[PDB]
């Protein structure tokens, strides 16, 4: 009765420090998982650079045709 | 007094299975997650474009100035 | 016998009280990290501007020579 007792908690025990050290692999997981905000960092420099070239397409696209009619 | 220990294990019985459950859904959510190598690889491609936008932009202003006005 | 017994629940009662707290920590910790999905549309924006960029180099060229 005790000894059957003890032979389910040990079991619950032995699936609560495989779970453990499967919870310490994924802490490690998470750890290199990129943050939120520093993908939207990243995502600012692109636009940023985004607007940068468009402004350049316009202008040599102008630049292109006034060069044309000389 | 058996039978309160029994209850406990009981309790303890479904908070194991619980977290057990708890555990793969964390699984999935990690999985849904981007890699910090990922954004470094993206971060990288960003750092070679910066350059040639600035050398860009110093040709486009030579240009612009070298054509002036019609 | 009794006490071993009682000290053998005492230690799954507390690990699981432990573990239960890690989860949710780790749960709550997830909810700052990039999706996947959102870093693929960054992908797609590097992409965008590197072709937009070689594009314009070979038109600045072909300008540059053209005025020159």
């Amino acid at each position: 009765h005790m000894k059957q007792l003890e032979d389910k908690v040990e079991e619950l025990l032995s699936k609560v420090y495989h779970l453990e050290n499967e919870v310490a692999r994924l802490k490690k997981l998470i750890e290199n998982k990129a943050d939120k905000a520093d993908m939207k960092q990243l995502e600012d420099k692109v636009e940023e650079l985004l607007s940068k070239v468009y402004h350049l397409e316009n202008e040599v696209a102008r630049l292109k045709k006034l060069v044309g009619e000389r």
